[PDB]
């Protein structure tokens, strides 16, 4: 499923992300926009053979089992699949766990390099929420 960018925003809100570990919601719909261009179905291969899956290309070396990564963790306890599914709950549940495993959002590479010190509220404006 590809969400609209106010359609992800309300259900990200739902799930409780808006704030959580003190990033406002814009800060979570800009890595979304950037890491899958809010397609649930987006998955990318990383160089050292681990695979990123979901809106927010959460990985398998660390996150979630995929069968296909070897020497890898499954933190988040789901398969990697789970994170591809229109329901966006095991990528939010998931992507809480993440965000408090120290180095907050700079877990997302794309959100360092495009989000992070911009005008992240611009990507709320207008929404009903």
């Amino acid at each position: 499923k590809v969400f609209g960018r106010c359609e992800l925003a309300a259900a990200m809100k739902r799930h409780g992300l808006d704030n959580y570990r003190g990033y406002s919601l814009g800060n979570w719909v800009c890595a979304a926009k950037f890491e899958s261009n809010f397609n649930t179905q987006a998955t990318n291969r990383n160089t050292d053979g681990s695979t990123d899956y979901g809106i927010l290309q959460i990985n398998s070396r660390w996150w979630c089992n995929d069968g296909r990564t070897p020497g890898s963790r499954n933190l988040c306890n789901i398969p990697c699949s789970a994170l591809l599914s229109s329901d966006i709950t095991a990528s939010v549940n998931c992507a809480k766990k993440i965000v408090s495993d120290g180095n907050g959002m700079n877990a997302w590479v794309a959100w360092r390099n495009r989000c992070k010190g911009t005008d992240v509220q611009a990507w709320i404006r207008g929404c009903r929420l």
